């Protein structure tokens, strides 16, 4: 996977999760992308299997773009409370999260889990952190 | 500046601080590039006017050039130092950097650098996150 494809599969699963379906008009509004685009990204994404199309519905997730779609959604939720709980502007913290998640191998991803469960277990150490800034 | 042209300007800096220049053959072999893509971006940056060509020497770093390098070697040697402090894999921690580093604000730069500051002032922080892992 790409970025690109990355960001298609991810925006797919929040779509099915919070609504119930994926049309393509709600994957270009929600990527900022032209609708032909979308197009020719659900094909590659339908030859690499990560989705169906059913009849009267839309984009569905195959079994490995559900696996795949969850993995992401974890990721840049974790990142995004990585970056809330250093300090970053809350305005900076989507652009950041949005960028650098296809860049971190899943051991930094780990890593990056193991630091939030460091500040989310004693409230003091935030605390401490916080009073560096 | 784009990804490429940050790579470029980091690694040019790295050249002149280390040995005492930069060619074009250097540049190719570091950055895992053909030597007439590097002409083609050592042009960019001229008319950008981030470098400039002196003679008998190779290139050198204009003013602006100097400021925007010693930036981007502080973020990629801070980026290193955080992931190395949280414990991601040796192997892992170059190719991490070499992804995330043009995809962060310096607001995320700065908090970064006051998390890595919190770990080098108190062992005991460092050993407590390690017993999570
Ligand atoms: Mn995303
Ligand atoms: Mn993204
Ligand atoms: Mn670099
Ligand atoms: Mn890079």
């Amino acid at each position: 996977t790409t970025p690109s494809m990355e960001d298609y599969i991810e925006q797919i699963y929040m779509l099915i999760e919070e609504k119930g379906y994926a049309r393509v008009s709600d994957i270009a509004e929600a990527l900022a992308v032209h609708p032909s685009s979308v197009t020719k990204m659900v094909q590659k994404l339908d030859k690499d299997e990560y989705l169906i199309y059913e009849k009267y519905r839309g984009l569905v997730l195959t079994s490995k773009g559900k696996k795949i779609g969850k993995r992401l959604v974890y990721r840049a939720e974790l990142l995004e409370q990585f970056l809330r709980i250093i300090g970053v502007d809350e305005e900076k913290i989507y652009n950041d999260v949005e960028g650098i998640e296809h860049h971190l191998s899943w051991n930094s991803i780990d890593r990056i889990g193991d630091l939030v469960q460091y500040f989310e277990e004693d409230d003091a150490r935030k605390k401490d952190l916080k009073s560096i800034q």
